[PDB]
Parts: C-alpha cells; structure tokens; sequence
C-alpha cells in the first residue's frame, strides 16, 4: 500500500514540531535529521512544507545521501497535486 498527501496537509509541517518536504513526488519526514544533516538545518527549515526537489538537485547530493534519504520517505504527493 501506499500513502498519499495533499499540498495542503504537507504546508501543515513546517514548525519546530515537524518538518516535511517534497522531492521527486515523494514526501519526506525530515525532523529527526535535521542535526545530521551536512548541509545544516537552516537550508532544510527553508524548504519545509513545500517542493525541495530542485534546490536537492541543485547541490548535486551523492549516491549514498539518495540511499540514505529512502528511510525518512512517509509516502507520496497525491496524484490530483502533480
Ligand atoms: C532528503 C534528505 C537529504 C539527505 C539524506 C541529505 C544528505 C546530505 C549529505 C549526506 C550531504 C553530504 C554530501 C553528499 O553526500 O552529497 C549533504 C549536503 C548538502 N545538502 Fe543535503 N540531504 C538531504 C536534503 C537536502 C535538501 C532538500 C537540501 C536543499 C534544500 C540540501 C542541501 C544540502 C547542501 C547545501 C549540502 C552541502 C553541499 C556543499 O558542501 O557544497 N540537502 N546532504
């Protein structure tokens, strides 16, 4: 099975609680990781709520950042948002 969301209830996750983004059509939990991540968090928090998948592809991240990125997917955009 798989999980959708909308825009809508994905903009609801972007505060000191949650952190949620969009890359590639897949929805990304990204609150735990936000410490861990290289790049620091402030880019992370900037792009909370929406569509990060240019500027992820803009920095042009590993093949182990993308394999690592896998266990923070929580499902995907619904199909009547794309
Ligand atoms: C989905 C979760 C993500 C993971 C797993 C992740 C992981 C990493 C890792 C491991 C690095 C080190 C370099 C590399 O291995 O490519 C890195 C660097 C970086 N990431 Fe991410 N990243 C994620 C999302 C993002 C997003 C959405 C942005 C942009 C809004 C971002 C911006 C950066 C920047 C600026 C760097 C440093 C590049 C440099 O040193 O010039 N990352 N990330």
């Amino acid at each position: 099975a798989v999980k959708y969301y909308t825009l809508e209830e994905i903009q609801k996750h972007n505060n000191s609680k949650s952190t949620w983004l969009i890359l590639h059509y897949k929805v990304y939990d990204l609150t735990k990781f936000l410490e861990e991540h290289p790049g620091g968090e402030e880019v992370l928090r900037e792009q909370a709520g929406g569509d990060a998948t240019e500027n992820f592809e803009d920095v042009g991240h590993s093949t182990d950042a993308r394999e690592l990125s896998k266990t923070f997917i929580i499902g995907e955009l619904h199909p009547d948002d794309r």
